[PDB]
């Protein structure tokens, strides 16, 4: 519009407002307290207030990039707390907003938030609801700076119905603990989801997140035409965009309207949607994002009539040919929704290939005539795959069967840091937790979508402060061949066997004290460490110093020697 904060500020209400800006601050600038951020919020919200009396008042005509940008070098502790992040201030826009993205930490060097007992919880909800609510955005956002923020209002919102309900039961801890679990488990999973779409988008281009698009949406809505489904393409691309790039009052506004438009045309698009459509805006944006796949329309004609048995496959491919590619795509993936979507690119990208070499040649159709026969072995390899690591999976447990994969990739890639092995093995092993139940129709697109998240993991809290090629390679190679990648590497041999430091297998009285989550978080921390000094250990050796060290400290918790059990078992 006219003035641009004035024009968010009416769309989105206040409410939403105020919290959208306060995650933006708290994903820019991660280490400033939680009371210097609600001024600067509160500072922008008496501001926009301002120009929404009067859309022509002073400073009302500046973009929301320059308005944002100029009170983010206001702080005078930016460059005493976060060092060279001061000097990118001296740039116009969009080249200083670019840099802030790239200070942003994926590991921001936090202490881990310890959760005040349950009576201590709920008199902070009742004394002040409004700062308890902020403090949750502010503590997720922070640990989060690409945490998809329109969800993040709705994950709130859900944070603040487990308390509104579970601080007036006679038994609060029994009914918060259990919602509260729930919401930090699927607020990893969300934030983890978010941060493969900003990598995609910010180191492959939006044409490899469109076709990601483009594939699981024919997926989920198979009986919209093709115009339809590009349309919600392009609108959930300028979406995630913006979502990425920081423009958070655009982004979660773009969400709304794209929200209100799949419901005025359901019929249109899914029959799914009924139910979804008669929810507040909030939750109608997130019950569409997990709506189940349609009905595919019954009888469909094979895909060999329109792109390869025709007089124009190269006539209309040469005229618009990611028109063409997208067409193949959104035909190949509607009839499949067995497939996953990483696999349906790769299947787009080899007819791609096709017609390059084949469209220049004499008689085309005589080239491209078995093009479809190439897909087989892509289709059963990451079914050999999942086959294989399900049976593993299933004979091991998920504890057992994180460790098998803890020690596979810490033999293949022994340089990345042990926080970061840990981190990345142990959601490895929940994808065979969470997709190894399924049947093989809805298998693959559960495990093999979800590696590709777990590995963008590994890639961006390696990017950081690089250590190993291996990954670096496999991270910027092609994207969507970064499982393959990874799957087919071997034991690196070059890796030198760490050097012996026994303060790291010295432990104390304080893992007693741990849950049963965080002492398994701490044991197989020590178990990276001991692949790394022996990386051509057998497998049957490296249990029998688990079987030991499981044992040594069940023993010396059980036993009140007052610690010295953990000091006896130095050697
Ligand atoms: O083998 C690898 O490299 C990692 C396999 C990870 C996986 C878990 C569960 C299901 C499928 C795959």
């Amino acid at each position: 519009h006219k003035s641009e904060v004035a024009h968010r500020f009416k769309d989105l209400g206040e409410e939403n407002f105020k919290a959208l800006v306060l995650i933006a601050f708290a994903q820019y600038l991660q280490q400033c307290p939680f009371e210097d951020h609600v001024k600067l919020v509160n500072e922008v919200t008496e501001f926009a207030k301002t120009c929404v009396a009067d859309e022509s008042a002073e400073n009302c005509d500046k973009s929301l990039h320059t308005l944002f940008g100029d009170k983010l070098c206001t702080v005078a502790t930016l460059r005493e707390t976060y060092g060279e992040m001061a000097d990118c201030c001296a740039k116009q826009e969009p080249e200083r907003n670019e840099c802030f993205l790239q200070h942003k930490d994926d590991n921001p060097n936090l202490p881990r938030l310890v959760r005040p007992e349950v009576d201590v919880m709920c008199t902070a909800f009742h004394d002040n609801e409004e700062t308890f609510l902020k403090k949750y955005l502010y503590e997720i956002a922070r640990r989060h700076p690409y945490f998809y923020a329109p969800e993040l209002l709705f994950f709130a919102k859900r944070y603040k119905a487990a308390f509104t309900e579970c601080c007036q039961a006679a038994d609060k801890a029994a009914c918060l603990l259990p919602k509260l679990d729930e919401l930090r488990d699927e607020g990893k999973a969300s934030s983890a989801k978010q941060r493969l779409k900003c990598a995609s988008l910010q180191k492959f281009g939006e044409r490899a997140f469109k076709a990601w698009a483009v594939a699981r949406l024919s997926q989920r809505f198979p009986k919209a035409e093709f115009a339809e489904v590009s349309k919600l393409v392009t609108d959930l691309t300028k979406v995630h965009t913006e979502c990425c790039h920081g423009d958070l009052l655009e982004c979660a506004d773009d969400r709304a309207d794209l929200a209100k438009y799949i419901c005025e045309n359901q019929d249109s698009i899914s029959s799914k949607l009924k139910e979804c459509c008669e929810k507040p805006l909030l939750e109608k944006s997130h019950c569409i994002a997990e709506v189940e796949n349609d009905e595919m329309p019954a009888d469909l004609p094979s895909l060999a009539a329109d792109f390869v048995e025709s007089k124009d496959v190269c006539k209309n491919y040469a005229e618009a040919k990611d028109v063409f590619l997208g067409m193949f795509l959104y035909e190949y993936a509607r009839r499949h929704p067995d497939y996953s979507v990483v696999l349906l690119l790769r299947l787009a990208k080899t007819y791609e290939t096709t017609l390059e070499k084949c469209c220049a040649a004499a008689d085309p159709h005589e080239c491209y005539a078995k093009v479809f026969d190439e897909f087989k072995p892509l289709v059963e390899e990451p079914q050999n795959l999942i086959k294989q690591n399900c049976e593993l999976f299933e004979q091991l447990g998920e504890y057992k069967f994180q460790n098998a994969l803890l020690v596979r990739y810490t033999k293949k890639v022994p340089q990345v840091s042990t926080p970061t092995l840990v981190e990345v093995s142990r959601n490895l092993g929940k994808v065979g937790s969470k997709c190894c139940k399924h049947p093989e129709a809805k298998r693959m697109p559960c495990a093999e979508d979800y590696l590709s998240v777990v590995l963008n993991q590994l890639c961006v809290l390696h990017e950081k402060t690089p250590v190993s090629d291996r990954v670096t390679k496999c991270c910027t190679e092609s994207l969507v061949n970064r499982r393959p990648c990874f799957s087919a590497l071997e034991v690196d041999e070059t890796y030198v066997p760490k050097e012996f430091n026994a303060e790291t297998f010295t432990f104390h009285a304080d893992i007693c004290t741990l849950s049963e989550k965080e002492r398994q978080i701490k044991k197989q921390t020590a178990l990276v460490e001991l692949v790394k000094h022996k990386p051509k250990a057998t497998k049957e050796q490296l249990k029998a110093v688990m079987d030991d060290f499981a044992a040594f400290v069940e023993k010396c918790c059980k036993a009140d020697d007052k610690e010295t059990c953990f000091a006896e078992e130095g050697k």
